[PDB]
């Protein structure tokens, strides 16, 4: 029966890297690796490679479409280079990677012929402020779409692909567990942005990020996988993020495992698989391709949208 | 402040006419236009040339994208003429006249140089037979989303663009007001595809029809001034479709000018009315082109999505 989509496995999708050149060093990628990802240099040679390659064969196809468009409104042919710029949206639920993924992405990006700039925007910056949070009772939320600011969010992302010359986004911090007063992210007219986050692929009665993507990712795994890997990074950052005084979460740092494995589940019953299971893994089908990563945090099948 | 989108004037939206040849005689658009509808020869030149040019640039440059896929996957540069079929969507409110622009459309399209395949497919053909309604308790929603087999919609499209050689949607029949018995609609392999319906740009949990446009049209007017088209057509049906002693709706005819007004308006209030303010009108945020019409029919206005 015809499908949109075409499944594939390491095996078939490794060999259309092609002649794709692999420029990370081993040193380079532990730059990029999150805390309890996997990924090795085989990895971005068997699935990033061809991915890459597949992401610059549209990048051109693209330009394409906004140029027919350009033509037909009689507007003056575009700026060899100040073109439009190439929107990637990296989706998946909280603890499957999309950190890693889009770093490595980016860093790919980066290192291809005439150096493209390549910006990466994670949508934590536009979380409403915990204030604003509390005031609309979402502190316990935090990652569900209502607890962002969608507005500003997708006005950030229409003005750089319209063109503009600089763009700022807020910023969000981990160790504060919020929104950084004064603090900004300024993006000036890149080639290719990456907008990382939870919903990216959301839809709705109004015009979003998801309807500017010209490519789009979603990192998957099962679900059961992805709550042992968010309790695990929990107990693990007992000595690292939690370790610090300032952190928000400092009071788990002392909780033993038996405390923490308790504590972990219960936020992730109570609020990340809800907002996987309502809001993350319902856009997963519009996604151009599913990266679906095994228990162990490797991708061994992937599906690409053909249509 | 930045936009996805550009506003023009029937001015404005004139020019991009451009050398685009009128090959539409004014009989043969008599054939095309629906009851209660006033296009003429002007309107095509002024508004329907300029959107068949785009329409042309777009379908070349579409085919730059699904050949760089093919290209990526390595499959064979595919055929020169049995290329992936180019959709087009065409949504809005009954009663707004999507027939006429959607038959003017095919129209167009169909003389073009090299003369295109052209199919137009309505999609009552896909409405649940009135049994299978009555089963839901929907035969007092038909036109709501939920009154479709979406799936065997989604299945007719997908095998379409998937380049099926023939595919097969049920027919309804306006006269009976059900779907027909062992009636089918055979498309073969188009070039162009027009699926016209009010919910045609609907999103959702799953890959709808939506997601397979390449390009897409709103028919749209003040929610008053579509009322006011609905009523006056309901009792101008009086003579003409509902004189039919077939008719489902044949005991409307014997009734007088404000009984019909009556009936007209409640069916609007209890059913045109919410599907349009509830479903459709939330759609229209994604259309690639949205053609608004004032209160005597007329095209003045037109939106278009430059992101
Ligand atoms: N409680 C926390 N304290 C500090 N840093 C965190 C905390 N939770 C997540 N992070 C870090 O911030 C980012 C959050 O990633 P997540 O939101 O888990 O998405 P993903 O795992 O797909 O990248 C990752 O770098 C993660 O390590
Ligand atoms: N009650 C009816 N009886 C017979 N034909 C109808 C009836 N209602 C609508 N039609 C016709 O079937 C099509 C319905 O159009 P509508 O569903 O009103 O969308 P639109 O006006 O945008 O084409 C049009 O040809 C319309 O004239
Ligand atoms: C800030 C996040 C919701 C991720 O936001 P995103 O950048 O994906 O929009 C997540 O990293 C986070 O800190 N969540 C807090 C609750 C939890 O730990 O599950
Ligand atoms: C069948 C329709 C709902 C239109 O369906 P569509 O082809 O847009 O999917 C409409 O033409 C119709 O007959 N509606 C019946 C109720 C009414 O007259 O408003
Ligand atoms: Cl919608
Ligand atoms: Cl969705
Ligand atoms: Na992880
Ligand atoms: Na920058
Ligand atoms: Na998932
Ligand atoms: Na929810
Ligand atoms: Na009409
Ligand atoms: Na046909
Ligand atoms: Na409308
Ligand atoms: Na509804």
């Amino acid at each position: 029966e015809p499908s949109p989509y075409v499944e594939f496995d390491r095996r078939q999708w490794r060999a259309l890297r092609m002649s794709t050149p692999l420029a990370l060093t081993e040193e380079e990628l532990v730059g990029l690796r999150g805390l309890g990802e996997q990924i090795d240099l085989l990895e971005v040679e068997e699935v990033y490679l061809p991915l890459a390659r597949l992401i610059h064969l549209q990048v051109a196809a693209r330009q394409r479409l906004f140029a027919a468009t350009a033509e037909f409104l009689g507007e003056p042919q575009q700026n060899p280079d100040r073109p439009v710029p190439f929107i990637i949206g990296v989706a998946g639920s909280v603890a499957v990677g999309k950190s890693t993924t889009a770093r490595v992405l980016q860093a790919l990006l980066a290192r291809w012929d005439h150096h493209p700039r390549v910006d990466l925007v994670t949508t934590d910056g536009f979380l409403y402020p915990n204030a604003e949070l509390q005031r609309r009772n979402l502190m316990h939320r935090k990652g569900f779409p209502e607890s962002y600011n969608r507005r500003a969010l997708m006005r950030f992302v229409t003005s750089v692909k319209s063109g503009s010359d600089y763009a700022c986004a807020p910023v969000y911090s981990h160790l504060h567990y919020d929104i950084i007063p004064g603090a900004e992210q300024v993006v000036r007219h890149p080639d290719i942005l990456i907008l990382e986050g939870l919903n990216v692929l959301q839809t709705g009665p109004t015009l979003m990020v998801s309807d500017l993507f010209d490519f789009s990712l979603y990192v998957d795994a099962r679900i059961e996988d992805i709550e042992q890997w968010y309790v695990s990074r929990f107990l693990a950052m007992r000595t690292t993020a939690f370790a610090d005084p300032e952190s928000h979460f400092h009071h788990y740092a002392a909780f033993s495992d038996s405390q923490a494995v308790v504590a972990a589940r219960e936020i992730w019953r109570t609020i990340n698989r809800p907002n996987l299971v309502e809001n993350i893994l319902p856009t997963r089908p519009r996604a151009t391709l599913v990266l679906r990563k095994d228990a162990d945090h490797s991708i061994n099948r992937l599906r690409l949208r053909k249509l």
